[PDB]
């Protein structure tokens, strides 16, 4: 159904270069709604407890050092597989494997400035919406083009 | 030669959401030669005939009444291997599975609404151009760009 | 009430650039209707009528030939003061004085090869719709969005 | 100096449109900082007192209601002369007279239906900043791309 | 005849912003030939002879540091009124003071960090050409798109 | 460490075709550096070394007379994993089977009018290299922007 929900987060590195616009241009075109908007610079609990399934692998230090380093603008958008679809759009881990036409492989360079972040399930996305969002802050009812869904 | 020609149609969908200049747009990049283009309402005749090979199918029903429900711009592009290539630029039947970068897949979320509509093979393209335009709204000297073809 | 139309068509220079669903999609984006589209390649007799008013020109003969030379794609929108703006977008005759941000002064240099015409008032607009486009092919129910006005 | 603040936000019809993405991107590529973002359905008591000065205004029941009516894309900007900059770069109030390059200019048709909001003056900047967001929602250090200013 | 040229030069700022291609597409698009490309970090004698005109304004010397601190992509364009045109597409030189559709009203904010130099006059542009091109790195033979010209 | 180097070439049929700032920007945007960049009409002697490894092949005669035919833009970008990472962004030999947002997906037809040219390896990279550029005409100080590598 329309109403599933993924979590996304432009990354410092994405705010720095002046991508924001551009990233929710492509979610708005694709016909997902937003339905929550915030740029905050990341508390190192909040990092910590975002990637927490990371909590035991190498990078993990400097993940959590980057995403606190700078303004995030985090965001859900709503829609039909929304949570899947947002991930094709966003591309691999890795920027240099990621396909011309995806977030990270018209942008990136390298895994550990990857410019975005996105929910990769919908447990995920259900945990990670939770986490930084209020629920005032999230639009409750939520009217798409009606030229989207039949 | 390079005198193939494709059926490509925008939805009523497209049309409403104001993406018929992009989608244009995109195969006069690709070096493709418009030879027929106009907008009309689909009579319920000419979208059943369209979708006849659908005729069975549970969809059936309300994609003629979808596809009935507004205008569509018909269109037609000639150049070498333009059926095969248009379809790849549209992406596939499910939008949520179409690559970014494709038609489908950087506009639309539904099956049912998803965009705009080509000729899956030269025998449905030949079939589909005389469905939709009569002779003399199909240009018969085409000149497409000279750095286009050896 | 906000149902004002101006015929606007895209010349042989600006469809053999490959600049019709850029200049389509400038119009779609401002929030205007297309209630006409077509391609055809001007008859003297139509090239003549439509510019009239320039018979005792200089450049009305190389005018008409030109306009008669190749496919134009026509169109008509509609919308709220369509007519002045349509002109402001296309810019103003000679395309190395049009501003930046409108149609020629984006693709033109030459005054002769200037892309796009466009109505210069609801009476011409109004004289050239029905030049260029039969009753029958224009829409009659218009649907615009419903974002764009009070 | 380059620490001038103005506020913005995009109008429930700019939302509805899908046009938040294209107007950040505007202004991230102009080289403003974002300082403040974020997504709310505007309270009448907001409303009221962000278009005080129209109080006595016959447009302003409407206005109000309006505003009210759907999500806005608030955000503030910084840089060097911004306040001035970001008007030039909205257009006039009424869409028709905007130029082409401007927002308004290049998606807007009807004076209530005008996208986005833009402080007309470093007083009323302040003011609206102060009137929908909180200080901890500011970044307090700003650090734009060091290429921008000598 | 359309055989004027000018030189424009991408400035350092431009060039680290990755704004190359953006500027050299515009003038594509416009119908412009470049008749000479190249990219290299300007000397101090070359810097200050570019400037000449400036040698006794308080800005001299760190107009000519910075232009010296870094690439530069210089390039001649030649097509009709290229000179005026290309100014035009430029701006004005405070970019805060630049309408939105030329290059410094859409990017930059700071007048020293204006992005683009472009040559005022034929006079100036003949200087400039000779100062920053030697005779064979120029194209003697030019080719518009036969769709440019009358 | 992360200087690898790649050669590429926009064609004459993609320099007669406008598209050397488009194919910049797509460089720029991804983050690769731009160290060496110049347009020249190549010479028999450079075209058969430069497509040396074809001369058994029945297209190497006309390959040679084409890009021998008219200008040519060179460029070397420097980045982490660029030749590889290039190749991708171009696309395959045969545009019509490159996908859409890969460069000779998105505006080629044909294989001997493809576009653009891009090393195959860091072997052929280094060799095409030495062959167009002279050691002086590439960048020795590398700033690429401090928000792509970690
Ligand atoms: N081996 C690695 N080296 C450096 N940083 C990494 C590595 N793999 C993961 N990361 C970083 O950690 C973030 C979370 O990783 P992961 O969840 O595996 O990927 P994704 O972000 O694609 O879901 C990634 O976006 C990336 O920035
Ligand atoms: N299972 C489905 N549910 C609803 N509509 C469908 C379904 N499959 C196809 N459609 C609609 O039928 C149109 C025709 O289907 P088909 O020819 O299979 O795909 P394509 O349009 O990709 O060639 C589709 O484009 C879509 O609008
Ligand atoms: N001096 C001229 N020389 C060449 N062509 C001209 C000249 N003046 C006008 N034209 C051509 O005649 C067309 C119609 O003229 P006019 O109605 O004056 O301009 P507009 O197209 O801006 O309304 C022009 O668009 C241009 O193609
Ligand atoms: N006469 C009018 N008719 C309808 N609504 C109006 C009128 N003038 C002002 N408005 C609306 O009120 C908002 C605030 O108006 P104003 O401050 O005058 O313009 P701006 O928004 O350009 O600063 C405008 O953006 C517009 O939506
Ligand atoms: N008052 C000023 N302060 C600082 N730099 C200036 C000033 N005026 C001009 N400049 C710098 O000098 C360059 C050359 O100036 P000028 O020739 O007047 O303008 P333009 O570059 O628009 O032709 C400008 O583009 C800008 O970089
Ligand atoms: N079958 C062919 N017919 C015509 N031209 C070809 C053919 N194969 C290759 N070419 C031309 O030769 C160029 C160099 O060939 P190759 O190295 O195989 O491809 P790529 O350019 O993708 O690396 C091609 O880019 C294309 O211009
Ligand atoms: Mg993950
Ligand atoms: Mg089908
Ligand atoms: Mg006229
Ligand atoms: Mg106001
Ligand atoms: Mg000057
Ligand atoms: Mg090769």
């Amino acid at each position: 159904v329309n109403k599933e929900r993924t979590f996304l987060a432009v990354k410092p590195d994405g705010v720095a270069r002046g991508l924001v616009g551009e990233i929710i241009a492509r979610y708005e075109k694709k016909g997902f709604v937003l339905v929550g908007l915030k740029q905050l610079v990341p508390t190192k609990d909040l990092a910590e407890s975002h990637y927490a399934e990371h909590k035991e692998r190498p990078f993990f230090g400097g993940l959590v050092s980057f995403i606190t380093s700078g303004p995030v603008v985090a965001m859900v958008f709503e829609g039909k597989g929304v949570v899947a679809s947002a991930r094709l759009m966003i591309g691999v881990t890795n920027p240099l494997a990621s396909a011309p036409g995806s977030i990270r492989g018209d942008f990136g360079v390298d895994v550990g400035r990857n410019i975005i972040h996105g929910s990769d399930s919908v447990e995920s996305a259900n945990r990670e919406i939770a986490l930084w969002f209020k629920p005032e802050e999230l639009l409750t009812e939520v009217k798409p083009n009606p030229n989207l869904y039949e």
